[PDB]
């Protein structure tokens, strides 16, 4: 699988730091630290991914989220990354995300941004 | 907060059946039954959830992720769900979702479907 | 084909009115009224759909954008909405939609919401 | 405004080609070619821009649709892009689009893909 492969740190394109343990069960579990928004230092994530993936060249899917409330902030948002892990000499997790902010429910319209990261090793 | 408003058994327009339990800290867990697609029984989620919302009358920002894999079948994918709680007599989780396959890079394009589901107490 | 089926208007559930013109051709042509937002009286869309839908009980592909800029205001921003029309007794256009607005590259990351619209004939 | 900016061929990070003019009142027409998908030759566009954006540095919003119909195939689908065109001497539309199918309402849960391009003048 590609637990090892998945295991580490990862930096996105707007120079977030996205830390992250993979589980031999399907588990990733580490921290995010946002380069960009209401955020300041790190905050707890959760997510899955496919532990068995398929074995044609194809990548391996995965999400994770975090609620972005820490000790020093409370965005009274989540975001939400769904994409998929890409092994090689340049792995990457190349993601598109959902960021909801709660909102009363005349502006529920307006709740939700959707933006693309690429996560790479360095 | 919404620790107990959250937690419980919640379902969609599509028959799925969503189970979760919120933590004080502000994890989500639980388990996930999709009504629809390649997936039987029930799979793992994760998520987190704002576990100090606004108190204007603002929802509760939330997301999770459910690995399509479990003891059954592998779909080779991933969905998050990014929303937010409504409290309230009429209690609801509104979402909309990433759903990423794992792809050949040349398929990455067609890599992700987008969704909504409204999840009800009944 | 559903030229004489999507012509005419249509309302959202948050109050909008979408008045349209479909051409033999798959031209759509019209104008949008929103209920919410920065936007004030009728704004031009343009968009296209899918003069000749497979027969097999599936909905016609159609997409169409507004830029909300007309003679009162302008808000810098596009919306697009992708979705289908079904056809029938109580017929609707079930779309998605994401919003850019302008921004400087440093705020870029947040520049497109995301939501979705169902119209009916009432 | 960014009328004879937008107005051209532009090319995408698939290979795809968007060939658009772009009018003094907004319009925008023209024709895509993707290099991707079922798709051949070119395919009908037309959308809007904003044809009086700010002065501050941020980019202008815009949006088009493509219903893929024309002579030779019918994808049965239409894809819009929303996005914003970033001036100067490498020039950009960025995007994130959404790709409709018809479906029947079973499947109406996956009909819609979602990504990002971006389309450069090189
Ligand atoms: O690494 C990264 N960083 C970024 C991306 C995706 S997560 C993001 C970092 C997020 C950090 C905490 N939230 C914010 O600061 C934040 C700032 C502005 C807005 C929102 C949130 C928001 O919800 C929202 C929802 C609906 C309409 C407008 C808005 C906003 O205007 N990748
Ligand atoms: O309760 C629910 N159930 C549904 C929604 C969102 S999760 C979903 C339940 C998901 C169950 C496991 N996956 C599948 O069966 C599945 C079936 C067909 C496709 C995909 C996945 C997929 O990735 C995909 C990606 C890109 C292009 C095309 C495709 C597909 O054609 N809410
Ligand atoms: O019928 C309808 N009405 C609505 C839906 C989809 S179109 C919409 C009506 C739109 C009317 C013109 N824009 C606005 O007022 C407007 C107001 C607030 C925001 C934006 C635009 C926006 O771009 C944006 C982008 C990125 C981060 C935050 C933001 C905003 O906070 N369906
Ligand atoms: O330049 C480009 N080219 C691409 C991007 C965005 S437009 C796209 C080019 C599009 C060309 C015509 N459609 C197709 O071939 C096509 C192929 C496979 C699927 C679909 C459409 C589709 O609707 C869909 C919807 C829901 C679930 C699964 C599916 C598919 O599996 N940028």
């Amino acid at each position: 699988r590609d637990q090892a492969g998945i295991t580490g740190t990862w930096y996105n394109q707007l120079g977030s730091t996205f830390i992250v343990t993979a589980g031999a069960d399907g588990a990733l579990t580490g921290t995010y630290e946002s380069a960009v928004g209401n955020a300041e230092s790190r905050y707890v994530l959760t997510g899955r991914y496919d532990s068995a993936p398929a074995t044609d060249g194809s990548g391996t899917a995965l999400g994770w989220t975090v609620a972005w409330k820490n000790n020093y902030r409370n965005a009274h948002s989540a975001t939400t990354w769904s994409g998929q892990y890409v092994g090689g000499a340049e792995a990457r997790i190349n993601t598109q995300w959902l960021l909801t902010s709660g909102t009363t429910e005349a502006n529920a319209w307006k709740s939700t941004l959707v933006g693309h990261d690429t996560f790479t090793k360095v």
